[PDB]
């Protein structure tokens, strides 16, 4: 259960005065920020722009998209100078506004536009659940503006990216669903037929088995949903790929084609992790708090036995910190076995013990959060290997 | 004027349907993110935690702090399930909530807690100006919880950090103001006397000349204000250091002292850049769009003359990109002179031209956005020097 593990590792907390709002503590924010860096490296590789849209836009714009009519109950609203604003539940309209600055042509397409977009949705309080279902969350979101001829490759690209990213966390159980047209929707039947068919053909061409999930699509288009499970085998939508022939038209998006006529771009929506919040909840439960070294808030703790070795521990801490490792010293006058138990409960990958022998030899005794005693080793070697474990974003520690 | 420069370099835009809200385009967001990385490197060096508080909190909490009575008209409110929430105009209360999780002692102090905190303030629309005065902005904010004996060193730390960071951008107009007690305020007169005296002593010990700005302090404490000027020599509050003996008490913050009695922590508020938005407006005008290489959205553009060299350009682009440089290839079927002009107008620091001779020799012809022609040079040398210019965050290029 990620809520208990979350308290025990001091990752985050929640309070009545802000239901479904996460207060990220230093250590949870470290995880979050590490996820950002990882995502960003993929955005670079798969050629995405990164942008940032505003939190609020005029209610008039949300009426034009169909959100007001189809999504009103999940929207926070506010006002200023006799005008109403909606806090964004989604990043797409913001992205279209950016697309609409400056003349576009087919030469600019496909245009891939990513955002770590803070969304707010007024979910019923009784549906809230730790980090999985919150009122304020951050999507690793993007929108791809493309031609009709480009849809197949771009949808394939999103799917490639899901499996690429998910294999770093080592996911076996990726159940895939295709969520079809809901009762309340925009666009014609033909648009929905085409959009559902293309997502389905994409999955089939990639040899991905999936089930239909009738009526669980968005009002602006169907979804491929990559489903992950928690400790009670509850299904949680994480990765999501959507196809939309409606919003660009409504927000007057256009580009000049080769013909030289105005054409409306197709819009692909996708989020790989889903939200950072939910994904971290899934990870917390998947790993039972044993985060891979690259995600771990504290990667190394260095301990002395007596005051005799505190000097050496501080030098070592400095050294590791300079090598770019998240490290802490534990100099408390506590029995070493007491210290090991505490940092094991905090899921610290590596615990370095410094007795007189380690001092004398410039060595360090290594223990892991799994109770494994790896013996004395040369410091430079431990540093080099920690860096390799981090750089490769390895699932498994030294040995395993 | 940063608004015109902003349009012509595609950094950001603004629209009527979101007054005082910035839409960051890819290139503006790159600058913003580079400022984050820079700030973060300083947070590491000066030993800050980094956290993230929620956007919304219950109106009741804002009444407790005195914001509802003293700051109401600048606050956006929304509601859910018959409760009212405020969109945070500040990060301090959020930080205190985090501080209040888990028992604290003097051993934890000083506790430095930083956030890139998205603030929203309902400024009068007639006061809005480009990026300088907006409704939605991101403070490079922090709050330092400390004892009374620690105030001097911690305030000195904030001041050291301002001049440290500002010298990277090369500021030689740092006018400093000391903003004293406003008419509407919390805390006693003795608290205000002490707080004004300490800020004044701090400025004088650092040999900083300043003017008083009587009555322009915050309701929760006096401010040191570091003032930067725009192209029309208008004064803009950027860096800010505040001293607060009142908010922690109101939010029931406490720690166990050495004596072993409950004490209320002193709180120092500070923002070095101020907001990212304002600071970027200042920089845009200060540099007239010629950002230092480390800040530049695109650092290098590589161009071919004919199709003959496209292969070589792609290999080179790959190489530079892997060396960690923000690089683009320009393979359009355009005259080279046309291409160079375009990237010069966009203030790309370096333009690499590849003709048959560069191909044959594994060399590259380098020019700058200033029209400086550096001749043909070895590629590895160009890479090495670009990396040095970036790592050192130097103001001046290869050339000047
Ligand atoms: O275009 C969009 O607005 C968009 C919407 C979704 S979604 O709302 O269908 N998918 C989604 C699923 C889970 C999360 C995490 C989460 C956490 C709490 C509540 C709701 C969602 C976020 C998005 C996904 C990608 C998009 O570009
Ligand atoms: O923690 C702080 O530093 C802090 C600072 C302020 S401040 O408003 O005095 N500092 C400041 C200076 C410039 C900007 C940029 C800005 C401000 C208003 C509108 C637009 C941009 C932001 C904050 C208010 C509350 C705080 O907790």
């Amino acid at each position: 259960d990620h809520r208990k593990i979350g308290k025990q590792l001091d990752l985050y907390h929640m309070q009545e005065e802000a239901p479904g709002m996460v207060f990220w503590h230093n250590d949870g924010w470290t995880i979050f920020r590490e996820l950002e860096v990882f995502v960003r490296s993929k955005l670079k590789e798969y050629q995405y722009q990164e942008v940032k849209g505003p939190f609020m836009m005029d209610r008039v714009l949300w009426e034009k998209t169909g959100h007001w009519d189809n999504y009103k109950d999940a929207m926070f609203t506010t006002s200023s100078e006799n005008r109403e604003y909606c806090i964004k539940p989604m990043n797409c309209p913001g992205h279209v506004q950016i697309f609409n600055q400056g003349l576009k042509s087919y030469r600019d397409l496909p245009l891939r536009m990513a955002e770590f977009g803070s969304c707010h949705r007024n979910e019923p309080s009784g549906s809230l659940h730790g980090l999985m279902r919150v009122r304020g969350f951050t999507q690793d979101d993007a929108h791809i503006f493309c031609t009709e001829e480009q849809i197949r490759d771009e949808v394939n690209g999103c799917i490639r990216l899901v499996y690429d990213m998910y294999s770093t966390f080592g996911f076996e159980k990726i159940v895939v669903k295709l969520s079809t047209r809901p009762e309340k929707r925009i666009g014609s039947d033909e648009m929905w037929d085409r959009a559902e068919a293309d997502l389905a053909v994409a999955l089939e061409e990639n040899n991905i088995p999936f089930e239909y999930q009738l009526g669980e699509g968005a009002f602006y288009g169907p979804k491929i949903e990559f489903t992950l499970y928690d400790c009670l085998d509850r299904a949680w939508q994480c990765g999501t790929v959507q196809l939309d022939f409606s919003l660009p038209s409504r927000l007057s998006a256009s580009y000049v084609g080769e013909d030289n006529e105005r054409k409306v771009p197709v819009m692909i929506h996708r989020a790989i992790l889903g939200s950072m919040e939910r994904f971290i909840g899934i990870l917390t439960e998947e790993f039972a708090g044993f985060f891979p070294t690259w995600l771990a808030p504290v990667q190394v703790v260095i301990m002395n036995i007596t005051d005799s070795q505190s000097e050496y521990v501080n030098e070592l801490t400095q050294k590791l910190s300079n090598a770019g490792i998240r490290v802490k010293a534990d100099l408390r006058n506590e029995k070493i076995g007491f210290k090991i138990r505490e940092h094991t409960l905090r899921r610290v990958p590596y615990m370095l013990v410094c007795g007189d022998k380690e001092v004398e030899s410039g060595k360090v005794a290594v223990r892991t959060r799994r109770g494994k005693d790896l013996g004395s080793m040369d410091v430079n070697e431990v540093i080099e290997k920690l860096q390799q474990e981090i750089r490769s974003r390895s699932l498994k520690q030294l040995e395993e």
